[PDB]
């Protein structure tokens, strides 16, 4: 609280603005730095987080803030010009090599300290796995997949477990009610790569009308099933079940602030008695995704620091570690 | 599973021989020791459960088992005979010193490795935490609260918690169904004494007449509030919430094996939106406290003896770190 953990946060679109927004009022944790695709913001006295999304929203970047720099390389100058000791990669992973490359950028740089990320598809931590040693050689402490799911319902069924002799299944269901057409319509195909006969090239190249016209359909409404979900790699790296026993799928109600479904994990298992039971784990549906997502992302770039403070660097899931609580 | 963790039990009544059952099936972990108040029992090629739970019953000491060694200083002999990585506390606190005195035993001892209990009450954990430098320098990684609750139920606040900017409560309801009098008779005074108007000491002086005539004033059930319940000082030592904001109670039907309710924590809080909801965390009714308590305990065990391996000595609760699946 003297001396708060400098944090930074990569990609300004919804996410990045919510976990803004979320560490405002913390006292152990301050916003120093953000950065998009066309311009950063460092301010070591605190980000003013009203500014920067006026910035962003009204004139397309947070270069544009007071204070604010445009740039085409805001990534790379941002890493360098400030004391920042952990950053969250609100970045979308487009193309799907990115989160993987701009945590190379970080690799290159020579910095170290903490990332967290809130990757979604296994292939996209299964990036991140290859680069453990590179992480580790760099000082870097790396917390993959730490936002609701993967994040919070990972860790939820890695805690859950513990009653069981044998995991037999492990199955997230999540609703999202979207509030802001505005701070969504950037990521709606991230979530459309996932509807019957799409994949993620087929999502990025619609037009908005291609998607108005899919939307309405369902009353803009997307069912999504057996999604490629992160959750299933990372309990199997923690040695809770194999990852065909792991099934993510959910509802996004792109037309409703109000969570169309409870976001819930069950875990179905034997105990050593032989008694086939299950578990669940259920959020509220006045936690919203931004809270589930940023309020596990901090939590776990606190607990990376703890990690990366008594020396262990390299590649940790949510499935791994305990989070720590962010005052 | 060339090198399984070789591990102990202390207490032999209905908890420890759970303990013994839950490590049967285990690869990577090994029962290689058991110890109850009048007899001891070594064998580094793993215990003969089925000898020990048979000694222990018809001849009331495991000292009686096959290379069974009767001794009124059965854990000071047992610490000194055997190669053991790691203990389970499976002794009821009683005397209410008697767990932190078995603590000073095993630092006296000069033996390093992983100590785990399933304590309940507030003031017990108390006892162990101003044991904590004394673990430290003794070479002892001592996981306290690691049973169902505190302990599983913990672990789940301590991540549902990440969800919000404050919490407002966290309140553990739990429900035991008795299969067994046998296995609970030694133990029923431990809840009797969190019934109105009773104590630890009262409880303790009971007879079979004064139980019986109290369970029989409510058909066998003991309904449980505001009980000294260490998940309290657990999460308050997380950072989570004041102890105030923890209240555990519940339902032991001494009378029927199916669970009287449903075990649950619910944590409630205020997200970083203003918006006030709860997340819910609720056990599978066919999980028996047994399978709830033993599964974390060696969770906890083999987490522990990962924090050893990496030279970090100390106490630690459920609530700071991520438990592991023993398999
Ligand atoms: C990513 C998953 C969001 C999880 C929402 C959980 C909840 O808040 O209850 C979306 C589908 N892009
Ligand atoms: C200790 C608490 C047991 C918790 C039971 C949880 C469950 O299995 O659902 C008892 C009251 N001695």
């Amino acid at each position: 609280s003297l001396a708060p953990l400098r944090v930074g946060i990569l990609g300004f679109g919804g996410l990045g603005q919510a976990a803004a927004r979320l560490l405002a009022p913390k006292q152990e944790m301050k916003l120093v730095a953000v950065a998009d695709r066309h311009g950063y913001l460092y301010d070591a006295d605190g980000i003013d987080v009203d500014n920067a999304v006026q910035a962003y929203t009204q004139q397309g970047s947070v270069g544009k803030a007071k204070k604010g720099q445009m740039s085409e390389q805001s990534i790379e100058d941002l890493i360098g010009e400030g004391e920042v000791d952990g950053y969250f990669l609100a970045l979308p992973n487009l193309p799907n090599t990115f989160m993987a490359d701009v945590t190379r950028q970080f690799i290159a740089s020579g910095w170290q300290g903490v990332l967290v990320d809130a990757l979604k598809r296994t292939s996209a931590v299964e990036q991140l796995i290859t680069l453990r040693e590179d992480l580790a050689q760099a000082g870097i402490t790396y917390m993959t997949g730490c936002g609701a799911t993967p994040g919070l319902l990972t860790a939820a069924a890695a805690i859950a477990s513990q009653s069981f002799q044998e995991i037999h299944q492990v199955k997230i269901t999540f609703g999202v009610g979207i509030a802001n057409w505005e701070a969504y319509r950037a990521t709606i195909r991230e979530d459309i790569a996932h509807m019957p006969g799409y994949n993620v090239d087929k999502a990025q190249a619609m037009t908005d009308a291609e998607v108005a016209a899919l939307l309405d359909q369902t009353n803009g409404i997307l069912a999504l099933e057996d999604m490629e979900a992160a959750d299933d790699i990372m309990l199997e790296l923690a040695g809770i079940c194999h990852r065909d026993q792991v099934t993510v799928g959910g509802v996004v109600d792109t037309r409703n602030p109000k969570k169309p479904l409870s976001t819930h994990v069950k875990i179905t298992g034997r105990t050593f008695e032989g008694k086939i039971s299950s578990h669940t784990f259920t959020l509220g549906d006045e936690t919203s995704m931004a809270a589930n997502v940023c309020g596990p992302a901090f939590g776990y770039l606190k607990a990376g620091y703890g990690l990366h403070r008594q020396g262990l660097k390299g590649l940790f899931t949510a499935a791994d570690v305990m989070p720590k609580f962010v005052r």
